Order: structure tokens, then sequence, then C-alpha cells
């Protein structure tokens, strides 16, 4: 069947064919005068994709962090877990200040001109929600991050209670929330199946209404991701191995297969048996990598910082505004903190792009924001490839360092 042949086709080879045929059609219709037809006919096939991406940002964020923070064992994270969560806190501080520097050296969105701050004691006091249901009903991503982590921790204090009724009740609540999380992981597969038509429509009406300087500046955001990404490999992981004695040249020759696997499959959780194979081939003992790789699958803020350091700068310069370094540090550190614990799930790109509109602060009713937010939702697939690639090699680096220290 034709529908079965269309679904059976792989997704990463489908969004790219959607994107190329979007850009070509939007150029050859944007030049030939037929452009008001695109905004009335093709644009609602992309607006539904933008709404489908924002439909599932909140149940993923709640039901993923509850079932994630209810997996924390306080006796498992004794010595190796502390070294890991100090390592990722060190590497995230390099990734933020390198994704900001590479967004500053490039100018993503300089010539796509289409055409008020709370204090630091207010944001950290607005993290705590006054109403958790009201934090879910509104947008309020970071309050439901906080309430989800608190509810996730407070269940494992009940599941090992001396009682049985509260233990059975806590198990049933955790299983219901885990079922909601798996349902929202199953929905994102159908949304990504719809994604070629949506990316086609979005980039088609963008190239139709603007022209060729969109692809001129869109071959700049991808460049500012990727040359900051390889630089974050060569200036962080290549020196963190050379400090701890392990030669980084043979490290890449070992981890090339896991890097290419994570590049193609576009998901760090799925490429885990390939990733543990390289860890076994590098002489790392079973317990070490068996603990650290499923931890680095979930909590690893390396690619998200490199993406949102340049995506927020592009969505700010494309909208006409202008940002300083101390004014965008407090936005990059907000988006990265909002995407915590939810970067290895299949719904990571949804939250990474929904924390861009909340980074601007303008709704999706104004046509200038909706014409610049689609421009990054076009190339999020090409960015997600390198994002997963730099996540997986960072996982391998943090396993190798801790294994060298323990051995």
């Amino acid at each position: 069947g034709l529908y079965r042949k269309y679904i059976e086709y792989p997704v990463l080879q489908k969004i790219l064919i959607g994107l190329i045929l979007g850009a070509i059609v939007g150029l050859i219709l944007g030049h030939y005068g037929y452009a008001h037809a695109v905004h009335t006919y093709v644009k609602p096939f992309g607006d539904l994709f933008v709404r489908l991406l924002c439909m599932l940002v909140m149940p993923i964020v709640f039901a993923s962090l509850v079932v994630g923070a209810a997996s924390i064992s306080p006796a498992r994270l004794g010595r190796v877990g502390v070294k890991i969560v100090v390592y990722y806190l060190l590497t995230s501080a390099f990734a933020v200040t390198l994704g900001i520097i590479m967004a500053r050296l490039f100018n993503p969105g300089a010539g796509i001109h289409l055409a008020q701050a709370p204090p630091l004691v207010h944001i950290l006091l607005d993290i705590v929600p006054t109403n958790p249901f009201g934090a879910l009903a509104n947008g309020q991503v970071l309050p439901t991050i906080f309430f989800a982590i608190i509810l996730g921790i407070a269940i494992t204090y009940l599941m090992n209670s001396e009682n049985e009724k509260v233990r059975k009740s806590a198990e049933t609540l955790l299983d219901a929330i885990n079922g909601l999380a798996e349902a929202m992981y199953k929905i994102v597969n159908g949304v990504m199946q719809y994604a070629p038509i949506g990316v086609f429509a979005l980039i088609a009406y963008v190239m139709a209404e603007q022209g060729v300087h969109v692809v001129g500046e869109l071959a700049k955001v991808t460049a500012a991701v990727y040359v900051g990404l390889t630089l974050q490999i060569l200036l962080v992981y290549f020196v963190l191995l050379k400090i701890y004695g392990i030669d980084p040249i043979s490290f890449i020759k070992h981890a090339k297969d896991a890097m290419l696997t994570a590049f193609v499959t576009r998901s760090s959780s799925g490429t885990l048996p390939v990733t543990m194979r390289v860890a076994k081939e590098m002489g790392i003992s079973e317990g070490i990598y068996s603990f650290t790789l499923p931890l680095g699958a979930t909590i690893n803020m390396d690619g998200t910082a490199l993406y949102q350091g340049v995506a927020t700068f592009f969505i700010a310069n494309a909208l006409g505004s202008h940002l300083t370094v101390g004014q965008q540090l407090t936005i990059v550190l907000t988006a990265v903190l909002a995407s915590i614990g939810t970067a290895g799930v299949p719904g990571a790109g949804a939250i990474m792009l929904c924390m861009v509109l909340h980074s601007v602060g303008l709704p999706l009713t104004d046509p200038n924001v909706a014409a610049a937010y689609a421009m990054i939702l076009g190339i999020d697939a090409i960015l997600d490839m390198g994002r997963t690639m730099v996540n997986v090699t960072g996982d391998l680096t943090g396993t190798a360092i801790v294994a060298k220290t323990e051995g």
C-alpha cells in the first residue's frame, strides 16, 4: 500500500526530502509572483505542525521528570554518581559559554529584518509554584519542572515505607504517571511521521514570503551550531582526556562507530547498545559504563546548550531586537535549566523549541514571530543530528575519565 510505503520509509530521510522540496518550491513560487496563494493554502499545513509540537510539551515535561526523579537511588549514587554529576556540571559550563561565543562570532539572523526584565531574585522565587495545577494549566515550564522533581522524590520515600497501603498507592500513582509518559512518547512518533509535510509547508511559505537570504542566513545557523560543536569536542573533550593521561587520538578511532550511529539514528537512548560496545572495547569495566551510560542518556546538558545558545540569539536578531552577553546568558541559562532531565527522551526537540518562544516572550498571534519560529523548526532536524552526536561522545568521555580515576 502507498500509505504503508510512506510510513515504512525512515524519518530522517523523509524530513530532509521534505525540506529540500520545500525550499525549491518556495523559491520558484516566491520569484514567480505566486506568493499570496502560498500564505493562504500551504501555510495552514505548517501551522498545524507548530501546534502539534506545542501540544505535547507539557505532559512530556511533567510525566517524564516524575518517572525520572523517582528512579534516583540514594545508595547507587555513592561515589561514581557524584563524579559524574560534577563532570556534567563542568562540561555544561563550557558548552554554554561556547555556544554563546559561537553565536556572537557568527551573526545568525543579521539581515532577515522582518518589521522589561525581572530581577534575579524574582526568577528564582518564581521557580517555586504557588499552584502546581495552575502551573500546569498555563505555560510555566520551570514551575512544573520543580513540582515534578519534588513529586518524583517524594514517592520513593513512600515505596520503601514499612506500611503496605501507602506503598501500594505510591506504586499505582507512579505506574499511572509512567503510563502517561509512555503514551506521550508514542504520540511523538506519529507527530514526527507527520513532520515532512509540516517542514515542507513551513519552509515553503517562509522562502516564498522572504526570498534567498533566508537560506543564506540558514546556512549560517547550521554552521554556527556545527563549528561550535566540533570546537566543543576539540577544546573540552580533547583536553579532558589529555589531562587524565588517556590519548584522545585513539579515542576517536575507537568511538567513530558510536558517533556515526548516534548521528544517523538521531537519538542517544536508542544508540545505547552501540555505545556500550565501544566502552567494552576500550577496556572499561562492566560496572562503570553500565552505571554511567544510562545516566548520561537522560541527564546530559551538552548539545542542548550548544543549540540554545545560538537558537535564542537567532530568534532574537531575526525579530529585530539586539542582545548583550549578560542579557542573553540569563536566557541561555534559563532554557537549558528548563530542558533538564528531559533531553534523552523522544520528545526533546519539542521542549527545546518551546523554550524558544518563552525565551522571546511574544505569542504566536503576531505574524513576525510565527515567520521566524518556523525558520528554525525547519532546520531542527539537521541540528538534532549533530546535537545527538555531541551528546554521545560526551557520554563516552565522562565514562572514560571516571573509569581512569577509579582504576
